[PDB]
């Protein structure tokens, strides 16, 4: 029987560590950290997730607002709002929720956020710093996947990792961290492209000590694809239920570890954003 | 037996394209592109490599200077020199040949090159732009390996690529390009760590349609690790008094479907792609 890692529990604990770090920072006579989340449009999933982010900001003692704007906002307007927020000394953390509308260039928006306030780590210089190990802020989801592995004590040195990426933005940062020298990880890493058929993907996943699915494909990962005792992290959201890319009940029989959906990586993602926000608040 | 890709000949057409581009660009009455390369110390390999680069610049119509500073230069004086060049409007391309002396932090030096002049793409902003598909300029050796593959017409989409990196600096940018969406080849990519047993690597390379070795250990790649018709691309540079790659050239030439020699393989491609980055930089 595979042991199930409660992401929700591990993330709740991380918030408590952040909680106490914020109260110490404030008791020592500094300003309360403030996180701003910009929400454009009415994607219901984006609302759900941004709600989760401000909930957690409240739990850990961080002041938060979600500035919601209509989907018809122009790129020039969104840039002026980010400029306002960049220049407000009360705002320490600033993230724009994605995806944005087609008439806004996502690259230009993320690059407009101050790198000091970029609690998603999506500004191009914070991407470079992460590739080059000059960072102080990691993107929240890849960092959350690392914390699962690390806090669980799943060994990584030399081991084989396979990541099944829906995009480069989604799987490469996970691989980035898990491949880097000792957050190191010192692993051989495979990043699967969504144009590799599942038949070939199985050829890689069976060699893997850790399989991390980030493909957004229900039942992409099943027991035949996994080796005995391997660790399986599920990063996919797939929608009247919400499930991951793993066949949970199937691979629960042969995996060594597994994360559930919901209650796995998603809480960890929100947790790591709190760590980034207090980091930003200390300059 | 295996087709042997000539890096010399591939680079030759790439260089011919750059000469045409440069002359049409000068024909419109623009400043002739200029490249400055800073050479610290007396590493013989490094002087050889910088010379190759200045030769290529001359023959493609790009003016060039190599500024040789002694190893005992201080990090401060090197940063002053980089600052002068960043500000000189005649200088379009600036690169610092690596490695540097132990007393200088290569990371601060590389972030001191203006990102507009950074024809190696080693500045932290340009590393991010390449990660994020936002770049003007790609690191020469990864781009060179890509052009080998793409100009030889080796299929990549959904195929299995294995990269054997000596360091993350080396194999990650190569993997990054081949894993990207269509440069960018839509491929599955494995990046072996230097901390990898040869037989564990074997378990991945056997499955590989493209093995790219950049580990700097000779005979790392032998035929027993390739599958028939796979493409093997040798990025290593080893001494054994002879210069050789990471593959067993003779043995893999039977099983492989494609193979690159060393020398005359990836090396000349690296020099060629740096000319492309230079005309790009000049155009802003
Ligand atoms: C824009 N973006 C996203 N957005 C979308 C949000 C909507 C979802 O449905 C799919 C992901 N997720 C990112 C990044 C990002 O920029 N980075 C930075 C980064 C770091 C290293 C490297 Cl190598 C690279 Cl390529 C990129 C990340 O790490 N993650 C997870
Ligand atoms: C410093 N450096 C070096 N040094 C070489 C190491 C081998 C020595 O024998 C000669 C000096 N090679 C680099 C970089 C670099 O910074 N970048 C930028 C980059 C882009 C994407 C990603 Cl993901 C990453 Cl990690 C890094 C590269 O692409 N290459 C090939
Ligand atoms: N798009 C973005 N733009 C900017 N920065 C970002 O990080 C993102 N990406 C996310 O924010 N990703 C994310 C995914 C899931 C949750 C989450 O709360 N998951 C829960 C419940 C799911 C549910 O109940 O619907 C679970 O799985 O347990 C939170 C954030
Ligand atoms: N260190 C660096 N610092 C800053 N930016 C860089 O890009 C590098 N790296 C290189 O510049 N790498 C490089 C390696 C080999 C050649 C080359 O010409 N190889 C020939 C002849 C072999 C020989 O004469 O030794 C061949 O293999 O055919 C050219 C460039």
């Amino acid at each position: 029987e595979a042991v199930v890692i409660s992401g929700r529990k591990l993330a709740q604990q991380i918030k408590q560590e952040v909680r106490q770090e914020v109260e110490e920072w404030v008791a020592s006579g500094n300003k309360r950290p403030h996180l701003s989340v910009i929400l454009v449009g009415e994607n219901p999933a984006s609302h759900s997730y941004v709600l989760n982010k401000t909930r957690a900001a409240a739990v850990v003692g961080i002041n938060s607002e979600t500035i919601m704007k209509p989907a018809s906002i122009s790129e020039e307007e969104l840039l002026n709002l980010i400029n306002k927020l960049n220049n407000d000394d009360n705002v320490d953390g600033l993230l724009v929720q994605l995806p944005l509308p087609e008439h806004i260039d996502e690259r230009r928006i993320c690059n407009a956020v101050s790198p000091d306030k970029d609690v998603d780590g999506f500004h191009v210089i914070n991407v470079g710093r992460m590739c080059l190990d000059q960072y102080s802020m990691l993107p929240a989801t890849p960092w959350g996947v690392w914390e699962i592995i690390k806090r669980t004590g799943i060994p990584t040195l030399g081991k084989n990792v396979v990541v099944a990426g829906r995009s480069k933005n989604v799987g490469m940062p996970i691989a980035m961290l898990l491949h880097t020298d000792g957050p190191g990880g010192d692993a051989t890493v495979t990043i699967s492209h969504r144009y590799t058929p599942k038949e070939q993907l199985k050829k890689h996943t069976i060699l893997a000590d850790i399989v991390i699915s980030a493909a957004g494909i229900p039942n992409l990962i099943t027991a035949d694809m996994i080796k005995e005792g391997a660790a399986v992290i599920d990063v996919g959201i797939n929608r009247p239920k919400l499930v991951g890319d793993v066949d949970f009940e199937g691979v629960r029989q042969k995996a060594g570890y597994i994360t559930p959906v919901p209650g796995g990586v998603g809480p960890m993602t929100v947790a790591m954003l709190m760590k980034n926000t207090i980091i930003a608040a200390k300059k």
